[PDB]
């Protein structure tokens, strides 16, 4: 059935079924807050367990902040690539290798593919394959 | 041609032209700086002389409200829904209404066809759209 649903909707109910999963939130009010909002809560839920940041920080960090190191720490403890690069590469980058990272772990999906699916292929195939693991 | 790029060159390319032709950026960098970084100097260029925001408050301002304000302003100038709802609406969208709103002045598509297209299509129009109008 989740074929029907947009980029739009994908991320709209792989956010939920997360933040219904780890952090504690009324249900029915986690429905109507906006996407935008939706990664900020559950992009705070991972980096307070996979990183223990200032916790003040993690509330009035930038969206574009929240996201960098939450995919530092998915590169870090997911990926063999040095840590070096991991600060220089672009955020445009960093995405792309997380997906990749993921597609070849919880995906049944030859690397070949994953190295020539574009980002915003490589988005859909990640947020399909987290619902029908976790999630109706 | 244009079709067969995927949407993050599509964008790479969009942000390209209009920091060489809007605003003063160098042209010694015409593909090493990354996408985030396209996207944010583009905005506050687009802040600054199609609106009246602080200058120290842009340059330190996030990816998430730059954007934000963007299509507050792009809302403003050429949409038709009152102002009361651009506060209130959320940031995917003031996407959607803000990419439809370009795709009528400058679309051949029908406005019925344009409902019909998702969000994440809608941003590949616009950008094809934008290319073919101020690319070679």
């Amino acid at each position: 059935p989740l074929e029907t649903l947009p980029l739009e909707e994908l991320e709209r109910r792989a956010l939920k079924i997360y933040l219904r999963r780890h952090g504690s939130v009324p249900e029915e009010e986690i429905e109507t807050m906006p996407l935008e909002e939706l990664e900020r809560k559950a992009l705070q839920d991972y980096l307070r367990r996979y990183g223990t940041l200032p916790e003040e920080e993690i509330e009035t960090m930038p969206l574009e902040e929240l996201e960098r190191e939450a995919l530092k720490n998915y590169l870090r403890r997911y990926g063999t690539l040095p840590e070096e690069e991991i600060d220089t590469m672009p955020l445009e980058e960093l995405e792309r290798e997380a997906l990749k990272n993921y597609l070849r772990r919880y995906g049944s999906l030859p690397p070949e593919e994953l190295e020539k699916l574009p980002l915003e292929e490589l988005e859909r195939k990640a947020l399909i394959e987290y619902l029908r693991r976790y999630g109706p």
